[PDB]
């Protein structure tokens, strides 16, 4: 019994990963999922069971719930192609 327990459920959209910290910008837009995946994180919409809502997680914290699969595919869908 392996473990692909699912995570996310979609990522709703992403940004620069400021985590309110902020101290310098980058004009570099995201190309590839190199530059988001070092700098940038996501809105991920993890299952409405009723008092959970969507929430901006990053690589860091969501690389390992199935979200970089849906994540990947979001990326390349508004960062990649």
């Amino acid at each position: 019994q392996p473990e692909d327990f699912h995570g996310i459920d979609i990522v709703i959209n992403h940004r620069l990963k400021t985590s309110l910290e902020e101290g310098k910008v980058l004009e570099k837009t995201v190309p590839d999922l190199n530059n988001c995946k070092e700098n940038y994180e996501f809105l991920i919409k993890w299952t409405d069971e009723s008092h959970l809502h969507n929430t901006w997680e990053t690589y860091e914290s969501i690389g390992q719930v199935r979200g970089l699969k849906r994540l990947d595919n979001y990326c390349k869908q508004f960062i990649i192609e």
